DNA sequence: CGCTAGTCGTC
DNA sequence: ACGACTAGCG
């Protein structure tokens, strides 16, 4: 997520009901739904008892979209990016410590506090995702596991024209350049739609409404690939890009303290991390499910070299990318857990 | 005062 | 891994 982005661009948002997309295609950031579902059966998931309540949760939202004539494409996160492996292991450690804290709370009679604890102790596994995939496939619902982040895969589906809107709780999708993003959608279909075309309605953005400048602002403000410099949020990131007249973002960032009248010494690792974050939003690997090929989100541009971009996702053979996309190949172990083949029955 | 970030409650 | 909200900083 980009902290505060939704409130900063409030004027580009409008309340909608998903009926608006009747006869259209919509891609879903399914781990958001798996998460809410896993909270509803957290005591069983953390301890180790078998449960499928999270499956019923996701299918309630899938069945609501289908009732309104919407063709949903459920996208799932895949492999972790190299730069996020310490983060994903640190998350496992906090979830296991919250499981121990919850057990301790139940022993002290604090049942309500322990039940809360368990909700922050759950791991969303590929095996949980695969159960949702199977349930959705029986209903005729297409599923796709992104090679890496679902954010990039979803942005690809929308930029390519396959889907007309992205349902997600993550404002990163706006930074990736999605045209229509549906945030805060409830089980009944009510939600907040942000349209990229309406970014011009936001007086706070000024001229920071182009895809390039908007992405730069989101990165400078603090993003999932790079924390901000201290004292920098959306208002100051936007102010810097508004005041600067220069195509080169690297020169602008070095001069950041001057534009804001702040004491900012820009570290060496900040400039490099910025270029890496920018390259991740631009060139992260996604899967074209029609041609069944692993490709970068955008075609490579003049100032980059693909061999330096392992942090944006490593290439694997197209056949391996296809087994991952169908849900047949476990994202953590690389074991073949299923044999689904779309031919012998999105991928057409 | 505008803004950012630390605290706290919950999904 | 959220947001609300306010203290407290520049
Ligand atoms: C660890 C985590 C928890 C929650 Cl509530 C939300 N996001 C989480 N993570 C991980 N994740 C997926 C795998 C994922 C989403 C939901 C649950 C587990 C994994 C993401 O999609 C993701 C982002 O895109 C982002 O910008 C920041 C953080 N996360
Ligand atoms: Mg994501
Ligand atoms: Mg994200
Ligand atoms: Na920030």
């Amino acid at each position: 997520g980009i902290q505060g982005l939704l409130q900063f661009i409030k004027e580009a948002s409008e309340p909608i009901h998903v009926r608006k997309y009747k006869g259209q295609v919509v891609a879903v950031d399914t781990y958001c739904w798996l998460h809410k579902g896993a909270i509803a059966c957290a005591e069983k998931l953390a301890k180790g008892e078998p449960t499928d309540r999270y499956v019923g949760f996701c299918m309630k939202f899938v069945n609501m979209l289908l009732s309104h004539g919407i063709k949903p494409i459920l996208v799932f996160d895949g492999c972790t990016l190299p730069s996020k492996k310490e983060v994903e292991r640190s998350r496992r450690e906090r979830r296991q410590a919250n499981l121990l804290k919850g057990k301790q709370l139940l022993r002290e009679g604090k049942v309500s506090e322990a039940r809360e604890c368990f909700t922050r102790s759950i791991n969303i596994t590929h095996a949980m995702a695969h159960k949702v995939i199977k349930a959705a496939r029986s209903q005729g619902v297409d599923c796709l596991v992104a090679p890496y982040e679902a954010d990039a895969q979803l942005a690809y589906l929308n930029k390519a024209g396959i889907v007309q809107a992205i349902i997600t709780e993550d404002s990163d999708l706006l930074a990736f350049g999605c045209k229509k993003v549906i945030l805060k959608m409830d089980q009944f279909g009510n939600g907040l739609e942000i349209d990229q075309a309406r970014l011009g309605m936001c007086r706070q953005l000024g001229d920071v409404f182009t895809e390039e400048k908007f992405r730069y602002m989101c990165i400078l403000s603090g993003c999932d690939y790079l924390s901000s410099l201290r004292g920098i949020g959306l208002a100051k990131a936007c102010k810097v890009l508004r005041l600067a007249n220069n195509p080169d973002i690297v020169k602008v960032i070095k001069k950041i303290g001057h534009y804001l009248k702040m004491n900012i010494t820009v570290p060496e690792d900040y400039i490099n991390g910025f270029i890496r974050a920018n390259n991740t939003f631009l060139y992260q690997l996604v899967f074209d499910p029609i041609k069944r090929k692993l490709i970068p989100l955008n075609a490579y541009e003049d100032d980059v070299d693909p061999e330096t971009l392992s942090y944006a996702g490593q290439y694997v053979d197209d056949s391996i990318a296809l087994q991952i996309a169908l849900g047949n190949k476990d994202i953590n172990t690389f074991e073949q857990i299923d044999d689904y083949n779309p031919d012998t029955a999105l991928y057409f």
